[PDB]
């Protein structure tokens, strides 16, 4: 009977589901196991469920010569050597379209919490000094203001759809435009990038790479934005220069910065910092942060785990896994 | 008394005999989709249900079927089931393996030949009783020497490339993950970017796998990049083609023809869904060719899908964990 290693905690139903066709080595804790321990568990495994902090490379795959399938519970595969997985006869599978909506909804939450000073607000209530309304924490509203979605991939369309009823002025830029049916329905108007930066009170960078590279909201892009604008990054840690944000925050150019992702997460880069800049951590007045909760919805995580499990079950049964992106 | 199985769509007699060994079978004797109210009337006290693509199993449905123990879906996916609701109600939810690869590829090639050789118009001329010999009409477009491109090289895309390999074409493909060097050589299929594929191909075949899907891969921007008089074939998913953009390109002459086995109409999970196929496509009998989702309409395949769905139901009713379970109730 084959053996499947799960690197991170999954719901008990996923373990029962996998158990009929394999012996399951689960992570009973909610912490990331070190790479040495993951390799030790998977050394004689036939299947592995990988998560975001997993980095499958040539070294990993040669330590695990019995690996037949890696069911990744992820949308992207930037920490997998896909061709090496092919080299080693390992099915590599992903899970699409499940992370789009909860990332769009958390992006909107990030916008409201930052523009309405909801964090400072909660600090005022817990302090125990609340004795009624005060002329404090005046923020910026949504209606009548201009929001720009740079990049109109899956998540951007889900944000535009949800912001359509907020009576905003919605701008977007993308090399590929939406059609007039979509543009009219979400009342979203296409512009260029320089136009987006100049006119927008809120900027939301959001497209999975196509014509772009890294650090695209940089000091140059920040110099083009409206003074007192806001930037919301729930996309990827690499698209925003965090030191440029610190400077723009201090110069007054930016009024706020909210983020679900950080530069320290990009283990694929060598210019990677190893912490979130203290200047951003100390600025509770102008920042709003969450620890990569873009898909941290109980119901969604369960369906993400289920899809990874079914890929593993299918590959172990000799079928082609539904989520496969390669061919061993 | 035996447990009761409700089958929401027609199955082959051999499947009803198979199920009837272990259960009382309430079949659909017609080739029609029953209204949801009628399905709930039959499954109100059913122990098992065989679901198909037009079925939508939600929490409201399960509350009206308290005796349900297993739903044997005759599908490869489960996008139309509330899986967690099935688990909380103690209902096994099962699927079947993907058996649609080869019969879809064969139908896409059928779509390509029928469209490019005016075979529909041709049949219409014969049926009119006016045929009395060869005539210089219905001059269409050939395969040999022309360039065909497959956007997305999944299982279906490979099945098509393998089959077209003998047609002496210039095959192009674009995909994030490259084909094996061995298959690139065997099928003489050459890898290019998306922009090069649209610029050079006489025939464009969007065939995206499940793991690489996005919306409107063939849109106004893509059509504007394509060669004038090119042909588009869509037997993948409706959402990958912007049908209204297709209509414009057919009108402007940019597109010479469009063949489809799938339609945006079918995506009840997307919100920008229309409820009918556009009339401008239905009326354009000279430049189109459609079939009503016949991608896997092959008897031996349909039978095997039914057989495996029935096996899951039979196993689950016997107290076993069904072979195709996707949950643990």
């Amino acid at each position: 009977k084959p053996k499947v290693v799960l690197t991170h905690w999954v719901h008990p139903e996923i373990i029962e589901l996998l158990s009929a066709s394999a012996d399951v080595i689960p992570n009973t804790t909610r912490e990331t196991l070190p790479r040495s321990e993951v390799i030790a568990r998977a050394k004689d495994a036939d299947a592995l469920m990988a998560f975001m902090p997993d980095s499958i490379d040539s070294a990993f795959l040669e330590e695990c010569p019995k690996l037949r399938v890696i069911g990744a519970a992820l949308k992207g595969y930037d920490n997998f050597d896909v061709n090496a997985c092919t080299r080693h006869g390992v099915w590599l599978t992903i899970v699409p379209d499940l992370l789009t909506i909860p990332t769009a909804e958390l992006t909107i939450g990030l916008l409201l919490g930052l523009t309405r000073h909801m964090l400072e607000g909660d600090r005022q209530i817990r302090s125990g000094h609340f004795q009624g309304w005060r002329p404090t924490l005046y923020g910026s509203g949504l209606t009548g203001k201009t929001l720009g979605i740079r990049g109109m991939g899956a998540v951007g369309r889900a944000i535009a759809q949800r912001l359509a009823g907020f009576e905003m002025n919605l701008l977007y830029c993308d090399e590929i435009p939406l059609n007039a049916e979509q543009e009219k329905a979400w009342h979203v108007q296409r512009v260029t990038l320089d136009e987006l930066l100049e006119k927008c009170d809120y900027v939301v960078p959001m497209v999975p790479m196509a014509a772009e590279t890294l650090h695209l909201i940089d000091a140059t892009a920040l110099a083009k934005m409206k003074t007192g604008s806001y930037l919301i990054n729930a996309c990827r840690g690499s698209v925003v220069d965090e030191n440029a944000v610190i400077a723009a925050l201090a110069s007054g150019k930016l009024a706020g910065y909210a983020a679900d992702v950080f530069e320290m997460e990009e283990w694929i880069r060598a210019d990677r910092p190893q912490a979130i800049p203290k200047a951003l951590l100390d600025n509770t007045a102008q920042t709003f942060f969450t620890p990569h909760l873009g898909s941290a919805v109980k119901e969604v995580r369960l369906e993400i785990e289920r899809q990874a499990a079914m890929n593993i079950i299918q590959a172990l049964a000799g079928e082609k896994p539904m989520g496969a992106i390669n061919q061993p």
